[PDB]
């Protein structure tokens, strides 16, 4: 008997990467296979082969009983064959055109996996695609809870909770980015409809916004909006996203514009109510006691 692998590979936005990391880890443990979380090529990091996971997580060998390899051992191990999705299987250089087509197709083929009731015979499954939607809720607030931020990007989070969150009741607003006139509209009256409400607590309004004219907006229109201020470029970057991800999972109500950006899926699985813009012009507001 040998050991049989998943690999989590994702190089985008930590949300996508943390909820497709869930996908992974809940089929992992389905099948008693060992998690391997590969994020070498990340947007957050200049080095093509390192593994990205370490340069913002602590290391982990085990997640709820899960086996894990989170490091540079990606690049010292030989993960075996055969390989599913079967693309895997092909010689190296028919698999340097890797287009979306491919990459969707090999979302629906793990989605297939992942629904289906016999295991793969397939001693590594990589996974490849975004695996967004691809678990239980459960299982993405499993992730959060048994992977844990370097010590530096958490005593900033502490840092600012103690300086801007605590004794407050936040209003948080995520802001991806005549167009822009009129979602600047709609993200004012989200934060009017927000505001609005009951909170416990007096009430401060916590924006994250990847543009400097929004903040300077919002922060013109309402009182009491604050923000976060902003190879070394990248990871500051990618510490600045994950401080933004996990203190607007500290709020007491939480924005979404727009509600499809994973980013804001951690507050989503936490915060006590969630404004989006669903009938388009609408807001709605989702009550998550939960
Ligand atoms: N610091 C910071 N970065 C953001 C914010 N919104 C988006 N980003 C960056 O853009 C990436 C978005 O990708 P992801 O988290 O997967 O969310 P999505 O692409 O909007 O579904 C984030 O992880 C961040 O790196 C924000 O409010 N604050």
């Amino acid at each position: 008997t040998k050991e049989r692998f998943v690999i989590s590979r994702r190089r985008t936005g930590f949300g996508d990467c943390l909820w497709s990391l869930a996908s992974a880890w809940s089929y992992a443990q389905r099948t008693g296979r060992t998690l391997v979380i590969d994020w070498r090529g990340s947007c957050y990091v200049e080095q093509p082969f390192s593994n990205a996971f370490p340069a913002f997580f602590e290391p982990v060998e085990d997640i709820a009983g899960v086996p894990v390899i989170c490091d540079d051992r990606v690049n010292q191990l030989s993960f075996p064959g055969p390989f599913f999705p079967r693309w895997w299987n092909r010689p190296s250089i028919d698999c340097i055109n890797r287009p979306d087509e491919q990459i969707f197709r090999e979302r629906d083929e793990l989605t297939e996996l992942f629904q289906a009731r016999e295991d793969s015979e397939a001693n590594t499954i990589v996974c490849d695609a975004c695996l967004m939607w691809r678990c239980s809720e459960e299982a993405e607030r499993l992730i959060f809870r048994n992977i844990k931020l370097r010590s530096e990007i958490r005593a900033r989070i502490d840092a600012l909770y103690e300086e801007h969150f605590s004794g407050h009741s936040i209003i948080g607003v995520h802001v991806r980015h005549a167009d822009s006139e009129l979602a600047l509209h709609q993200v004012c009256m989200a934060i009017r409809k927000a505001k609005a409400l009951s909170y416990p607590k007096p009430v401060k309004v916590f924006l994250c916004t990847d543009s400097a004219q929004v903040l300077d907006q919002v922060s013109g229109l309402f009182p009491d909006v604050f923000a976060v201020p902003k190879a070394e470029m990248g990871i500051e970057g990618g510490a600045s996203a994950l401080i933004d991800m996990y203190l607007l999972a500290r709020c007491a109500t939480v924005i979404r514009f727009p509600p499809t950006s994973a980013f804001t899926r951690y507050a989503r699985l936490l915060v006590p109510r969630i404004i989006e813009f669903d009938n388009p012009g609408h807001l709605t507001m989702i009550d998550n006691p939960y």
